[PDB]
């Protein structure tokens, strides 16, 4: 069962079970897959999901914030309301361990040496380990490591 089926299901669950909200926000994450699946033309696989709901975070994130300066906690928990939902369905996070030995692993395929070369570390771990890691994580582990 796909991705997006998992998706899918989890609306109909929602629908059936009389959760309004859960509708309302997967419903939302599903408008988006199918608005970048017509203009792209593409079929998505999990990896490209990934990178949707992790855009998706990132926005409420940033509205969370704002909202908090507005004084307007409402508005803050329904935001994070809904990354709770998103979450639910990305990848499982690498371990501490794992990730320093799979940065080990591409300094070497790269041929770094230095904090000089950090950016081109961080893009290409983006690229390799994808929504197994974030960024602050890689950030971190690439500053202990070069």
């Amino acid at each position: 069962m796909t991705l997006k089926e998992q998706i899918l299901n989890d609306i109909k669950e929602a629908m059936k079970q009389k959760d309004d909200f859960k509708r309302d926000s997967l419903r939302t994450l599903n408008a988006a897959f199918k608005q970048i699946e017509v203009d792209e033309r593409i079929e998505l696989d999990n990896e490209r999901i990934y990178k949707i709901i992790a855009s998706e975070i990132k926005k409420r994130k940033d509205a969370i914030e704002l909202y908090l300066k507005a004084n307007r906690e409402d508005l803050a928990q329904k935001e994070q309301n809904e990354i709770s939902l998103f979450e639910i369905y990305l990848p499982k996070q690498l371990s501490d361990e794992e990730l320093t030995l799979a940065l080990k692993q591409l300094i070497e395929e790269l041929g770094v040496s230095s904090l000089k070369e950090q950016g081109l570390v961080m893009k290409e771990a983006k690229i390799k380990l994808g929504a197994s890691v974030d960024g602050k994580r890689l950030n971190l582990a690439l500053k202990e490591l070069l």
